[PDB]
């Protein structure tokens, strides 16, 4: 049994999951600080069977980032980012089909985590877990983990963001903590 | 009357607003990912007359960050950030007490924002605005901004959270967007 | 200000308010009872300067419902329904952004209305209201109304649903009481 | 051990769900549109060994609807409305227990379902199953089918609405796919 | 146009608010903890022109309670209790109508309150007062108050629990505060 | 061990609100003022980390004394024990995930309400009811033990007791002892 299998029939947001508003500022021709955009976010890709779907709400890619003639704005929209952006940053939406769980994987990059909807647990391959409820916040080193949307007993959808920054290798005792991805190389 | 006035008497979280879980990962001896920690945060911090409370979850201070030694630990528990840091990142959030009001200022940074319980206005210095819901972001690009926390008609306290990393001077018209802290009292 | 103006920026559903499933029940080639479908609804189809949306979750267009060879389902799918069918029905969600109110209005019809989500002020064209929370039912019998969205004071949306059904023109003291869209 | 039992003990609604207000609306002497009534529903029905209750919100036996002389409100209100009524519509709201399941029966009729509150479990007789949120939407086109109760892991209160409407009866390879009522 | 008029129109509980389960634990002759009763409180009374229902879900008549032969169950269950019983408890719930409030009124009396659904203001005579939410708690010493239902900006209904314990007279400068009720007199002859 | 060093902040526990606990009192003109508002008193962690207990107010003596103050004295000054004779203890307590208490009795009827989560109650003859919140419990001095299994005991829950004076429950001319368990 799939989980969630096509369960995504409709894009973003996931059903049970709601649709938001993502507001990005700038400044006009005199100075003055308006709004330039609402909208649903970027770069909407469904993930698995219809099992996840994730929304690409912003990105940078260098640092410190240019935001004259905002250039920002068409560099976040003209492409749709890769899984983690050298010195910049991206922030990734992902609605979660019940019961769905991402592969155990490794990217070299440092992730802020947030639950915005459901129960996810956390398990790392030590073994080790936690269950993030809603408003929980974790701060992935460059570790190997998966995420399982847990949300009442694997039958509601849940909603992660993520906000992935560039990080070097990880290096303990001369080896590198290589980045793998599993099964996660298809939706990239 | 100064809304919020003695509001948070207990530091995080604000009445009303839950505590929380920041789980830390990393590596073992043998290279293992484990967790290396389970807590509220860091760095809490009173603003005005116990009107809100921020919480700092994380922070770095270069780019790329660089985990090894867990030198990106030690840095972010060591110190207080300041507002922003220059080639880092800071993950703040706040409680706000009901109906409680940023000035209206400019941070030279660009501010991922997200609504983590309640309702905000998005208020910007030409005054156009937007009422942000749990769930919704805003991408804050250097711009002067006040926040104001209108949950449930001003009588709910509030939770926001930011990831403020590095930009570049905003130059309109080849004058400076310089940032400035507010003040209440003068508007 | 127009309420709500722009609000509706990607269709079904309304931003602040959740994707929904709607499941259609059939039969197979051996009798067995199964499922035919499972999607976000039907003809959709922005109101206003997208201050709402509206979500065709099934309709009927006789009565009794004619279900073999599935032409109830041909029937459903093939047009955007009216407002109201004659001896039929209609299954219509509704995504009201924040504030947006209705015309005063009135159809030909009794209306079955649940709030899904949200608190919504129903007025009538005598000045009656009634506050309706979130799982209320009215029964509108061919009344002038108007549906006024009132979730978080005017700032959050809402979310009707209506279970249309056909009746007899209602005359009261030998006069007729026409149906007007209002606007 | 049956689920729920003694669970309902006040009648509707049932612990841990929310008393309603049901509206309907009429035209007084003047032609005004106004509120005839605000009531918890009618013709509440304990079912089971007071594990579910059912509150009948409004019925119809007639397509179009009679509304003049509001022979209709007292044709809903004189008599609690059987399973479904022919050339009609029944507005059915049903409290379940925790746990809580109905049999696997086939009613002929189109019903159109709603999750209020909980999340239930669709299982038809092929064994295909669905789960229903809050706010999601079932079209049942005379299937046979179980609805099962598994708000918090079977330990919560549910609500479901039910508007069922008469259909002809469904033909599967010259067979009338006979109703029948299980347990 | 008087708030929560005609609004609870079928006892308790309100329109909006949950149908509740009150258990009631005790003894059986072998000395094992068994559940006595569930149901839905008791002496449940409607308030005002139904804008209110009260339920009581318990009460004692001494101190220490006496629980043998269940006679703490019968005198709860025998009586509707006054607004206050001398050495004694009452657990009063009541589900307020949207907007609605009490009148400002003092009871001789250490109450122990909780918000158990909405948002309500605890106004004082002083002019002094709190918005109490979900979970927070007051603990009112014989003061004169007004509770108000604020919930929804006055359109949601609400409910509040309270623990009723007997206190001394409060006496400040040699004069007694002397309780009184108001309008909520009609609710407890 | 269920929840070991989940509550890390004391109360309230991570999931669970912080409060506010407001206190009247009277002016030196008679005028009913607030006194505090805070965070409850007498916090207490219990287990390895797996609850916390906050206590809201509590009373010695029936009927209470509230001149000169000397009630809010007395509740200040000392912890409580389990329950004050002639008296009454109001105790919140927050429960981490899948905690549960040992089999007890207290000589004590106790006031219980589901402030949040879901709650087993479990007797000692097996009977158990499952408490959501709002519903309440009457404990009339029974041996009982309390489970919080809210979300499938993936979540904390919060229980507020109201503990007033008893008398010792006789059956059968054998006192019901009180016993705090294993
Ligand atoms: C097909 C089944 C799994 C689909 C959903 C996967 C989501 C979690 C994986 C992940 C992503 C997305 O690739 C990140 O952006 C980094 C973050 O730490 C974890
Ligand atoms: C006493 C009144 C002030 C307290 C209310 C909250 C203020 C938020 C200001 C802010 C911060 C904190 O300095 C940021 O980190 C950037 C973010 O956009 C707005
Ligand atoms: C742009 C502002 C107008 C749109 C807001 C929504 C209006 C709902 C009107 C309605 C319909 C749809 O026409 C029905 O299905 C009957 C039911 O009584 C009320
Ligand atoms: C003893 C436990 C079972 C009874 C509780 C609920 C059963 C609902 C069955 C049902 C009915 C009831 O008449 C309908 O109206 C059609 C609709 O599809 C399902
Ligand atoms: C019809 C207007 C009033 C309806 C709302 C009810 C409020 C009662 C307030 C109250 C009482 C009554 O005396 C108590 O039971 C003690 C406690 O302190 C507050
Ligand atoms: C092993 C970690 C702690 C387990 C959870 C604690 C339960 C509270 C026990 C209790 C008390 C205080 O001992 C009361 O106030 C009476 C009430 O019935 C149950």
């Amino acid at each position: 049994v799939l989980p969630g299998l096509n369960y995504v029939h409709s894009g973003f947001p996931a059903p049970g999951l709601r649709q938001i508003n993502r507001h990005i500022t700038g400044h006009d021709d005199n100075g003055k600080s308006v709004f330039l955009s609402t909208d649903h976010g970027d770069h909407h890709r469904i993930m698995g069977e219809k099992q996840a779907v994730a929304n690409i709400l912003y990105s940078t890619q260098e640092t410190p980032v240019q935001l004259n003639g905002n250039v920002d704005i068409d560099k976040a929209a003209k492409e749709e980012p890769p899984l983690h952006y050298h010195n910049g940053s991206i922030v990734r939406m992902i609605d979660f089909a019940p019961a769905v769980e991402s592969p155990l994987h490794r990217a070299v990059s440092i992730d802020y985590g947030i639950v915005v909807e459901g129960v996810f647990k956390l398990v790392l391959d030590s073994g080790e877990e936690r269950i993030m409820r809603q408003g929980d916040v974790s701060v992935q080193r460059a570790t190997a983990h998966k995420w399982i949307n847990i949300t009442d007993n694997g039958t509601a959808p849940g909603r992660m963001m993520w906000i992935l920054l560039d990080c070097h290798d990880v290096v303990v005792n001369g080896q590198v903590m290589e980045g793998y991805l599993g099964d996660l190389e298809k939706e990239y």
